[PDB]
């Protein structure tokens, strides 16, 4: 289920296994921003999700450093799965750049994203 | 640095290890919620950060289901270590809970912790 | 242009006047929560933007109580408007709900809708 | 309990007249960005909140344009009023910049401030 290659509405990639104990772990290859190449990603999920229909919360995150640039910023994601014929990773994030203490107020972005196989 | 025993406003308890390789890993012991003992974490930070006087972005994720409890919700945090007169952790989080699509509109709550040693 | 009747996604109603003084007036009525009937709302917009054809900044705010019901929250609509043959106005939203101390790591929700003709 | 002069954590100053219908009416100057003088600004608030120790649930907005200058951006405030001893109003706020459709996955920040009498 949450395991694949997934996309998003800006064209980026997430390529992810989820693991036995609640562990993401995979790729991540943004289209926008200052972002070259795949960067490592890290998260979690619930991995007993309720049975009533209610999708799977998940989260992971990405530091935008690697051997070919450093933003110096990271992102999380946070959302859940919904499984089926039309499946989906439906997500907001915030994206929190090294400021100085004096810029902290504007280091912070805040989005959604949206992914489909 | 960031490797230690971190606490929040709350009085909620983040235990890491900050990795050579830019990872994160650690438990999350919550004060607050649907949560009892810890959880585990896992999280990216910039591994060479600028050194103009800004911080170090970061970010973690915790799903809320260990052996004792599943709140079915997982939360991020978005934000940075700075280095100052105090080590300080700003962050800004998302959680967001398994909903069924309609109720998808209130499936997430944001928020800001500040973590001191 | 702004001046209108507009749905999201969730089959809400807002309907507004945009004023000379960037002021936003108008109605809010929901098909989610703890809403009957219309509500008041208000805001502001940027009578002026930039030419480039970059979108027209705005926000408002809607306390959720009238006569029939009283929610004791508030929501926020932070966003922009397009124009064009398709106007489109994309918003991020909080919603806070008057909470006790001890809950207020819980009073506030974050969600994005987009409105359309 | 709201009507008044408010200083928040940057230095910003906020002049509130709450309504008796539950409007909000006054002028903001921020401390930072790309601002200089006062804002309009006006937002609602729940004129009937619970007693139980509940705070009061409030927003505004404030378009950052002005006889001096424009910066074709939006803030909205959301949060609470904590009447008492110390009267605080506890905020998070988005920040929204007019943007062209490439780059609007970038247009908001998000932030939290405390207001103080
Ligand atoms: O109730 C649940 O669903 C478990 C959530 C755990 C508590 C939240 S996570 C964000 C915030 N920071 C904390 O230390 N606790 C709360
Ligand atoms: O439940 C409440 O506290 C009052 C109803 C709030 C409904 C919310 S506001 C954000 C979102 N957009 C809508 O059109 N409805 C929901
Ligand atoms: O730079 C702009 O686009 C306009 C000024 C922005 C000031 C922001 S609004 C959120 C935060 N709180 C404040 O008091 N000031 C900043
Ligand atoms: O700081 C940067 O510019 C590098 C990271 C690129 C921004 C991101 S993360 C949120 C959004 N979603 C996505 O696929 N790309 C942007």
């Amino acid at each position: 289920g949450i395991t694949g290659t997934w996309y998003n509405q800006l064209g980026s990639t997430f390529i992810v296994t989820a693991g036995a104990d609640g562990a993401l772990t995979g790729t991540y290859e943004s289209a926008v921003g200052n972002a070259e190449s795949r960067y490592v990603l890290t998260g979690r999920y619930d991995s007993a999700p309720a049975t009533d229909g209610s999708g799977t919360a998940l989260g992971w995150t990405v530091a935008f450093k690697n051997n070919y640039r450093n933003a110096h910023s990271a992102t999380t994601w946070s959302g859940q799965y919904v499984g089926g014929a039309e499946a989906r990773i439906n997500t907001q994030w915030l994206l929190t750049s090294g400021t100085t203490e004096a810029n902290a107020w504007k280091s912070t972005l805040v989005g959604h994203d949206t992914f489909t196989k």
